[PDB]
C-alpha cells in the first residue's frame, strides 16, 4: 500500500507513535517519507548481505527473520515479509523496539541526516488527527 501523508500519520497516531519517547508524530511521518515514500512494500539491499522492509525500512540484521541473512538476529520476533504488509502493526511495533534501544531515533540514518533538527511539524500540516 502507498499512504497518503495524513493517512499514515492517523494510522501512527492511533498505534501509539505520536510523542512516543518524546518524538512528536512529525519525526515519524518524515522517517517514513525518506526511508519508504509511504509505500509498504518497499524493500532495499545493504551492503552487508542484510536487507530493509516495509514502511520504516527495518532491517533483516537485528530485528526480524528473512531466512538469508547469516547470523542476524530477530529481536522483533517477526518475519521480515510481515513488515511490508498494509496493515502497518507490526511495522509500529517493532519500531517502539528499536527507538527503545539507546539511540532514539538516530537508529534511522534517513531521519538524523533529513529530518533531525527541521521543522517535522510541517509533515502533518493540515492533517485532522
Ligand atoms: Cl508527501
Ligand atoms: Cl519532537
Ligand atoms: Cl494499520
Ligand atoms: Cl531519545
Ligand atoms: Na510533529
Ligand atoms: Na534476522
Amino acid at each position: 500500500k502507498v499512504f497518503g501523508r495524513c493517512e499514515l500519520a492517523a494510522a501512527m497516531k492511533r498505534h501509539g507513535l505520536d510523542n512516543y519517547r518524546g518524538y512528536s508524530l512529525g519525526n515519524w511521518v518524515c522517517a517514513a517519507k525518506f526511508e519508504s515514500n509511504f509505500n509498504t512494500q518497499a524493500t532495499n539491499r545493504n551492503t552487508d548481505g542484510s536487507t530493509d522492509y516495509g514502511i520504516l525500512q527495518i532491517n533483516s540484521r537485528w530485528w526480524c527473520n528473512d531466512g538469508r541473512t547469516p547470523g542476524s538476529r530477530n529481536l522483533c520476533n517477526i518475519p521480515c515479509s510481515a513488515l511490508l504488509s498494509s496493515d502497518i502493526t507490526a511495522s509500529v511495533n517493532c519500531a517502539k523496539k528499536i527507538v527503545s534501544d539507546g539511540n532514539g531515533m538516530n537508529a534511522w540514518v534517513a531521519w538524523r541526516n533529513r529530518c533531525k533538527g527541521t521543522d517535522v511539524q510541517a509533515w502533518i500540516r493540515g492533517c485532522r488527527l
